[PDB]
């Protein structure tokens, strides 16, 4: 994970803050990796940060007992049907991830880069890109959604 | 949500985001005993270093822990001082509202908060003191006037 904070949670929080999202949303973005990558749980988040943040976090957390294809399909459905905040949490997370991917590829064959393989990564990112605007009014789509779309088009053309 | 209020305090005062995040994470880190390695791998070295500056040794008595915090706010850098004071400001903000509409007792809370207030400015130039340090001093004075 690259600039400016050299930390995925800090960079995702910045994308959300700059897009105008309230503090509860920014913090939910910050805590995503804490829940998925450490022993911290949903109950720990509720006890310390409250139910609103805990619920925002839970909206994008993967159930790790499911296969990659199933976890990913569930995220696509959530980016389609969630509210603006829920959609933003998912897109911001993917945007920082693809930013690091573009950086790696700019030095590294896209057909050999992904451990889950190109086809699956393409299917996934195109799925987020093609569903993130569903049900949103043009005036509320965050500018960073366009940055993610451009990255998907660049990496998976 | 107290952590969010601590974040708001630090951000408004102009501190960099690593300090803001370290403030936000203080309770979570103590309530779950998250290791340095976990904080460091998840949030980065800058956040991890700041979080480590304000973590109490649970084996010592409450008074020993607090006395140590009082000495830390005296000798720490500006960011370390700010983390401690923001935490206490948030706490007292709640107490003041409840009192208008104490853990371990009044005498101990008074001793602790007066200690922070009386040592937070040590080693700083008047122009460096965040205005929220003054908000905190006023709360200590109003709450512990008896
Ligand atoms: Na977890």
């Amino acid at each position: 994970t690259g600039e400016p904070y050299f930390s995925h949670p800090l960079n995702v929080a910045r994308i959300l803050r700059r897009a105008g999202f309230r503090e509860e949303v920014v913090v939910a973005g910050l805590l995503h990796d804490a829940v998925e990558d450490t022993e911290m749980t949903d109950a720990d988040i509720r006890a310390t940060f409250g139910d609103e943040v805990a619920d925002l976090v839970a909206s994008h957390t993967e159930n790790k007992t499911l296969s990659w294809e199933e976890r990913k399909a569930h995220t696509i459905e959530q980016v389609r049907t969630g509210n603006l905040e829920e959609k933003a949490l998912i897109v911001a997370d993917k945007l920082d991830n693809l930013t690091s991917v573009k950086y790696a590829l700019s030095s590294k064959s896209v057909w050999s880069y992904f451990k889950r393989g190109y086809d699956l990564q393409k299917w996934y990112n195109q799925g987020i890109k093609n569903n993130m605007e569903y049900g949103l009014n043009p005036s509320e789509i965050p500018p960073f959604f366009d940055e993610y779309a451009r990255l998907v088009k660049w990496i998976f053309k």
